[PDB]
């Protein structure tokens, strides 16, 4: 009862876009000061969250806390924690966590128990939580792909009732995508994301599916994002090594 | 009741030390492949105990399981973690880890109290643990070190009884000194190293105090290592960069 005089133009929809850079590995202080002075100076008109992942090493986070200031940026923690680390988090009003493959892989192979604690721990204590799925090349390779990733949403889905998903951001990440510079085609990514979001169709509700966001992450940048983002279910993007560049800024453009 | 004939040749003395490589950031899972070649390819005829700390990124960890087969190397786990990651390390027959400033530092500041938990929480899993103590430059510059210092080695020795040191390495690395370049002067390296044995002479044990390993980590590479370990306090190297390196060769061959 609210559209205009005339059909469509789209069949979606789609929840507000997420664009997460994940600043893991970055030695250079000066720089990702200039980064966040370009990211003040950006203007970002449409619905778009942004989160900004720095590490302790460095100046980092410490610097980030401080230097950004743009209103639709937030900052999140990387990993965490104990219950000591969530609450240090939240005396420090940082209140985003990205979850994944390190927690998955970190111990020697498939910790997935760890991860859906992790994230439900987070959920818990009012966390937005960024939790990352993904297969690896070999998987990949060998068409073990659904079977995997359903079995590592499964796992996080576990530990949650209905309504913690509205603190719960997907991020399907390949690990062969990873640094790699071997991105998902557009069609991949679809394909996963697709998958992905049945499965919480069916598992945890229609309703709950359709406002999830699941964020493609592994290898994405400046040229590929925004094919990317045309694709029904991609709601944003994970970014790690384009992050740290002026890029980063035409990664966020392409989620409009 | 057993020197030679004439006195000396020197006070220590000197438990055998240590030369761990932690390579949190690398993204070349082929020369990393060489690496390992290279340290294979290598020997080390005194007695050293070399450490190996690989990422779950890229090939990292998987392919170093496979292809490390030196005998005076042992892997060890970067962070951890859950009873569950400990549990999955125990599998996979990793029995070291190393823990320090991420844990201390992920969650926006100071988290000591989770360092102390989690290096016991591994001794108590029978693990070797490497843990890391150093002052930021703030603290460095104003004097605070030895405060600093030994409020971090307090929080850790707490959570322990006598003999969990026996598992224990210390690494003293001042956080202006990783990554930055800025390497600590074998005259401030000796001090804070001395610094805390005497804490730990004092609150533990000379016993324990004299077998106790204090590697210094933070800018150490081929050309630094050897005046460092000159240091009567010195026990190893904790390294990140350099690790990365054909170079760790001679800082494993500086630790005789
Ligand atoms: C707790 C935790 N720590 C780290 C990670 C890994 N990681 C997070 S951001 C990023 C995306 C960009 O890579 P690229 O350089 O290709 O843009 C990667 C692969 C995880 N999934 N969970
Ligand atoms: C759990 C945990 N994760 C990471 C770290 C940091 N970190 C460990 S190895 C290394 C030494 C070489 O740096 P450089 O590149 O100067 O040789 C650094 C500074 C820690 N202390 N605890």
């Amino acid at each position: 009862s609210s559209s205009g005089l005339v059909p469509r133009g789209s069949a979606m929809g789609k929840p507000q876009p997420i664009a997460a850079a994940n600043w893991k590995c970055n030695g250079g202080g000066q720089s990702l000061s200039e980064l966040i002075d370009l990211f003040n100076s950006t203007s970002i008109n449409h619905d778009v969250q942004c989160v900004v992942a720095p590490s302790w090493y460095m100046g980092a986070q410490a610097m980030t806390k401080e230097r950004l200031s743009h209103p639709k940026f937030v900052i999140a923690a990387q990993n965490a924690g104990n219950a000591d680390a969530l609450a240090s988090l939240k005396d420090f009003g940082i209140s985003w966590i990205v979850l994944g493959h390190s927690e998955r892989r970190a111990y020697y192979g498939e910790t997935n128990e760890i991860v859906a604690d992790k994230v439900a721990a987070a959920v818990a204590s009012g966390f937005m939580v960024i939790a990352c799925i993904g297969e690896t090349l070999q998987e990949r390779s060998s068409g073990r792909t659904a079977v995997v990733v359903l079995t590592q949403i499964t796992a996080i889905a576990k530990k949650l009732k209905k309504a913690d998903w509205a603190k719960v951001v997907i991020a399907y990440e390949p690990v062969w995508a990873i640094g790699t510079g071997k991105v998902a085609t557009p069609q991949q990514a679809q394909e996963a994301h697709a998958l992905i979001r049945s499965w919480v169709s069916s598992k945890v509700g229609a309703d709950v599916a359709g406002e999830l966001r699941i964020l493609y992450g592994g290898s994405v940048n400046g040229k590929n994002a925004r094919t990317l983002y045309q694709q029904r279910d991609v709601n944003g993007f994970l970014v790690g090594g384009a992050s740290l560049k002026p890029e980063f800024v035409d990664i966020i453009k392409a989620t409009q």
